[PDB]
């Protein structure tokens, strides 16, 4: 039993909920909130400016430290860092971003980082800015990620339809 509510059960472990991610984190305290981050960790907007946002700008100062020391992340790729105000851990994955031309194959691999970490609150990777059909990104998740994931959906007409459409 975890502390999750109003999730819809799409499968025996994804889970999907019309929500913002930032207010969904500040609530539940998630051991781990997924970031739908870039290989700068630059967390200029969409999901991630807007957790960013809400740590007060210390996620982006952890980050150029972590950027500083390591170089960038891969498209695929993910690093934990904090979850400063909104969770535990933050998981910073790296979908491929469409607007940018990257391979959208690249999206298992994203996925695939989720498997490290038991349960997590996440966003659909490669949606939103990023360019990707978050239908298909929700395929790719119900088929590759096996741990217990809550997927937050911002935008509740963009819910109806992963849902209605969900296979
Ligand atoms: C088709 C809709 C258009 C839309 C955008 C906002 C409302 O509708 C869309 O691309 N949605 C994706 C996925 C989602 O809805 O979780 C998304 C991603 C990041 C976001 C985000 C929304 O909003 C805040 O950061």
């Amino acid at each position: 039993v975890n502390s999750f509510s109003g999730y819809l059960k799409l499968t025996d472990n994804v889970y999907i909920k019309n929500a913002d991610i930032v207010e969904e984190a500040k609530k539940v305290k998630p051991t781990v909130v997924v970031n739908a981050a870039n290989v700068y960790l630059k967390h200029g907007g969409g999901v991630a400016g807007a957790l960013n946002k809400a740590t007060n700008n210390a996620m982006q100062v952890e980050s150029d430290d972590y950027i500083a020391t390591n170089g960038p992340l891969k498209v695929g790729g993910s690093c934990v860092l904090s979850g400063h105000n909104l969770a535990k851990h933050c998981l910073h994955v790296v979908g491929p971003n469409v607007n940018k031309g990257e391979d959208i194959q690249l999206l298992k691999s994203a996925y695939e980082n989720f498997n490290q970490h038991e349960v997590l609150l996440a966003p659909l990777l490669s949606a939103g800015i990023f360019g990707a059909d978050p239908i298909h990104s929700l395929r790719v998740c119900v088929d590759t990620v096996r741990t217990n994931v809550y997927l937050a959906v911002f935008d509740k007409n963009l819910y109806d339809k992963l849902v209605s459409s969900f296979l």
